[PDB]
């Protein structure tokens, strides 16, 4: 497991806020999207294994890693649809072409779900994991966390995160099958590091989760989504995880019937990437090249 993010960032103004970005390679585009409360660093390990079969590009959503805090922040700041408005304007910016494969996860998943849909003609491929694909309830979420992402979706959730950081210190340790080594963990602190809104993204992310109907505006863009992926003929790949942890259950019964898909399984919780990195390089990378054949 290496420590070391992929590339260097990279920066572009977008509507007066600067994200950042790796980008690396040449070719037909192959788009990482990392959600909540990782970034781009999530997919360190797996990126190489892309090496030479495209442009490589893995943004940070705005408020996360490297990418500007919105100000003044607060409670209405961050939601799905403004972290849309940022990440959407950034891939049109990047110039990312025609033929984009989409390697996508947890949040990451519902945009680039829903940038795909918006963008049919543009999209060669999607490969996800762990990721948002129909509205839940909570008998979807995972037993072991559902008590503290009820607090996230409450007035508690705000010293829950602004003040006691507990997405990043509890959730995501909890959500990996290994012990990352300090300075991974350093690596994801890094955004967050500053106790008060450096924090709010993490904390209106979980705030947007479908569950129970709400909010509503999420729960009609997933059902909006999720009816073009069980009909549409774009190749997919499923990467299911074992136990995994939001892809399980009736929600992993509804994905494996989606068509033009292959399926991988691999160790992890909800954090794939850092259980079995290889494995999931492999796995994307035989289905880039079969799309190429
Ligand atoms: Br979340």
């Amino acid at each position: 497991f290496g420590v070391e993010p992929y590339g260097q960032p990279k920066y572009l103004e977008i509507a007066g806020k600067r994200m950042a970005y790796i980008d690396e390679g040449k070719g037909d585009a192959i788009v990482f999207q990392h959600g909540n409360p990782t970034s781009s660093y999530l997919w360190r390990n797996i990126m190489p294994h892309l090496e030479g079969l495209g442009r490589l590009v893995a943004c940070d959503l705005i408020g996360m890693g490297a990418s500007d805090k919105l100000s003044p922040s607060g409670p209405d700041r961050y939601s799905y649809g403004e972290q849309r408005d940022f990440l959407f304007a950034l891939w049109d910016a990047l110039d990312l072409g025609d033929h984009v494969v989409l390697v996508l996860h947890d949040w990451g998943s519902a945009l680039g779900f829903d940038w795909a849909n918006q963008h049919r003609d543009r999209v060669q491929g999607i490969a996800f994991m762990e990721a948002i694909v129909t509205p839940m309830t909570w008998a979807d979420w995972p037993p072991a966390v559902r008590g503290v992402f009820q607090g996230f979706r409450s007035p508690q959730g705000e010293p829950m995160a602004l003040e006691h950081n507990i997405f990043v210190e509890r959730v995501l340790p909890g959500a990996i099958l290994r012990q990352l080594s300090d300075e991974e963990m350093n690596h994801y602190r890094r955004p967050f590091v500053n106790g008060g809104e450096d924090r709010r993204p993490t904390l209106s992310w979980p705030r947007n989760l479908p569950i129970d109907g709400e909010p509503a505006e999420v729960v009609a863009l997933v059902n909006e989504y999720r009816s073009w992926l069980e009909e549409t003929d774009m190749p997919k790949l499923f990467i299911n995880a074992e136990p995994g942890a939001i892809i399980t259950g009736r929600i992993r019964d509804y994905v494996r019937s989606w068509p033009n898909q292959t399926e991988i399984t691999v160790p992890g919780v909800h954090f794939v990437q850092e259980d079995s990195p290889e494995e999931i390089g492999a796995a994307i990378a035989q289905f880039v090249r079969r799309l190429r054949s």
